[PDB]
């Protein structure tokens, strides 16, 4: 039956309490013996990375997708064990690189060691077998019980076991006892398997907050940054009163993307709204809509390795590509 | 009986739609005849600033925070109209600036005008007012029901009523149908109402994301940014593979304080957890612990307001002053 490929990066998951606290250390295989799976007769397993995820690359992400590519034919379904600092982003970036996989590709790790007794990952890792071999194809996570789109992922805790939420969008699916339960499924055009490695990862993101001047967004530009994300606050905006900001705004805008999102976690942007999101419009700001900062950041540094041309950036920042933003 | 007085800030709840969308424009006398509120014989009216709080500057926080000194003795219960998108900034830096208040002040606003008929203006004025007349001291925002502290608040949704949540930390009070009860009253020891208008606002709020270098950095120094935030992922940390990001903090941190928070909503971080912790520990960053991420930032702008000495603002960072941090 069923022939699945578990590709190890390594998380908290294949941790171990080292010298300096955790660091990531077990196989992938040693993961799935230590947390107890052994409904795995056909289960191949390739280490490909192994790090705490706060460590990973942006050619990483290019390393993965890679072999992503190379073995969707081979399986029915692929298994990514990961660390959860930066699972997000590598599940958001993934989704753009690796367009219309013919099968489920499967995030998935643990806030709590496998070695350790009250460890999440056997669920986890469960929940992800149970997904990858279910015939729905996308690039999806498993946490908690949950099966999320890897595209409007985000984590929200940093020690609870929940640690991941689907944000602004349906949960797939989720267990009901082992019954993993489908709740939506994506609405996929299916075209060709399609691998597109090209990124610019030089972006920045910046926090607005009260008082904000725009003299570090022109040393940005100066220092090379090919585009600006902005988290302002709220439905979004940029304030007019008492900094330079707009108007460093208004001259920057046509020379890179300043990107702006929102520092509240649900419900996203909308610069329509507040005559401080229309002034940031008239100013060229790009809004992120409903993304998630992870989808944000990642579907901008894949753009960059597209083009640079800010009207166009604009149009693909604002067309939902791959289910990360309401169209 | 009890005197309570209102004071406006501005916000969506005294706003109206005007040319280039939403924009403050109604008093803070006409946003409770509007919202319907009657039960207020004794109450007296003040407008200190009429604006999208996306506006507010640190200049407003000292005029407010003095506005609020003058009149803690007068009254026996404060309250702040206020826009949601900087509320909790405007609720963390008055619990700093006003020590010990021998009455409670609180903030509330609303996601939707009070001229409009699904208003959530109405219920939250009145959780306001029912809790201005509590007798409980002490700084904190009313908002869906709900009375949190304000140094532990943030805005989590962008386009929902329930806009606003604790982090890290209970409840104070909530509406059991018309009871407000009490859920958690915070240990205050009672110190001498103080007023401390010292802060300096020019602080940098990064988010770490994959790749980033050191250069952004070191380039806010040059700018003459006094401290630096960073929102690392989950529990914090830095990474050291792939940048010169963890040599440049090494350099910059006994220079300027370099504090790590976290990108996630709960939780905080904690850096003794892993190696990437340990690691931006002994490069010289500061923890935020539990804090929220608009306490961590007004919290930073006021120590600089002190001091510019990197041990000591570690310190008083690592110290529970008000409420904020769990010591
Ligand atoms: C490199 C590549 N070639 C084929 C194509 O683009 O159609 C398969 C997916 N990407
Ligand atoms: C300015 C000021 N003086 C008095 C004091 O510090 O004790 C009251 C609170 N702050």
């Amino acid at each position: 039956m069923m022939k699945i490929l578990l590709i190890g990066m390594g998380g908290t998951i294949a941790s171990v309490k080292g010298e300096n606290g955790y660091e990531a250390s077990l196989s992938v295989k040693e993961v799935l013996d230590i947390a107890g799976i052994k409904d795995c007769e056909d289960c191949d397993f390739l280490d490909l990375k192994n790090v705490d995820s706060t460590l990973i690359q942006p050619e990483d992400w290019v390393d993965l997708a890679e072999t992503l590519y190379k073995n969707v034919k081979k399986y029915d379904g692929i298994i990514v064990t990961h660390g959860t600092d930066t699972l997000a982003y590598t599940s958001s970036m993934i989704s753009f690189m690796l367009r219309n996989p013919p099968i489920p590709i499967v995030f998935t790790g643990s806030m709590i060691p496998a070695t350790e007794e009250n460890s999440d990952a056997p669920l986890n890792l469960q929940t992800a077998i149970k997904f990858a071999t279910s015939g729905i194809r996308g690039v999806y996570v498993a946490f908690n019980g949950k099966v999320m789109l890897g595209v409007r992922t985000s984590k929200v805790r940093t020690m609870s076991r929940d640690a991941f939420e689907s944000i602004n969008y349906p949960i797939i699916a989720e267990l009901r006892g082992e019954d993993l339960v489908v709740n939506f499924i994506p609405k996929f055009n299916n075209g060709e398997v399609t691998l597109d490695l090209r990124h610019d990862p030089k972006v920045l993101v910046i926090k607005l907050i009260p008082g904000l001047s725009g003299d570090i967004f022109r040393a940005a530009v100066e220092l090379g940054y090919r585009g600006i994300v902005i988290e302002g606050y709220g439905a979004g905006g940029i304030p007019y009163r008492g900094s330079d900001l707009l108007q460093t705004i208004e001259e920057l805008s046509k020379e890179i993307p300043i990107v702006m999102t929102t520092q509240a976690m649900y419900d996203g942007v909308d610069l329509t709204r507040y005559k401080v999101g229309r002034l940031a419009l008239r100013a060229g700001v790009i809004p992120a809509g409903d993304m998630t900062k992870e989808a944000t950041v990642t579907k901008l540094m894949w753009i960059l390795g597209h083009t640079n041309n800010v009207e166009e950036i604009k149009v693909l920042m604002r067309k939902n590509l791959v289910g990360e933003l309401r169209d």
